[PDB]
């Protein structure tokens, strides 16, 4: 497939750059021309601006980074999605949406799981939601992640639980 092709070119041009230690400049550079790489192939814009954001945040997540220079990673992210057309807030979700269901389909465990939706939460914050629609926001994330995916009636209720403690954490 051509929008397949470029997809891979596309991954592969974003990660090794992120591999060798590259800064906020020199990255946005290169986000661009995975993003016009897309373009010229087949996707919309919005929708090649959103895929380099997911190559992006997912490489982020795997190779192990803390909480601070992930949320570098998902502001760089999100004015990206901005440049290319996406509302503020549409774009801080989508963000939150991408990190929060790789994190699930990985398998991180609960606490891991919570450090991610709190970090959602303060993305979709700091972009112009207040603390408690964030949270629902998150909890709207993962619950219907989950749903799609197919889990059980046990996890689904121990997804709950989670979404709960989220929510009850941000003055609900």
């Amino acid at each position: 497939d051509r929008e397949e092709a470029a997809f891979l070119a596309a991954s592969i041009l974003i990660q090794h750059a992120h591999e060798q230690g590259k800064d906020d400049r020199e990255l946005e550079k290169i986000l661009e021309i995975a993003i016009r790489i897309l373009e010229k192939n087949g996707v919309d814009r919005e929708e090649a601006a959103f895929l380099a954001a997911s190559i992006l945040i997912q490489h982020a997540h795997e190779q192990g980074k803390d909480d601070r220079e992930l949320e570098k990673i998902l502001e760089i992210a999100i004015r990206i999605l901005e440049k290319n057309g996406v509302d503020r807030e549409e774009a801080a979700f989508l963000a939150a949406s991408i990190l929060i269901q790789h994190a699930h389909e990985q398998g991180k465990d609960d606490r891991e799981l919570e450090k991610i939706l709190e970090i959602a939460i303060r993305i979709l914050e700091k972009n112009g939601v207040d603390r408690e629609e964030a949270a629902f926001l998150a909890a709207s994330i993962l619950i219907q992640h989950a749903h799609e995916q197919g889990k059980d009636d046990r996890e689904l209720e121990k997804i709950l639980e989670i979404a709960i403690r989220i929510l009850e954490k941000n003055g609900v």
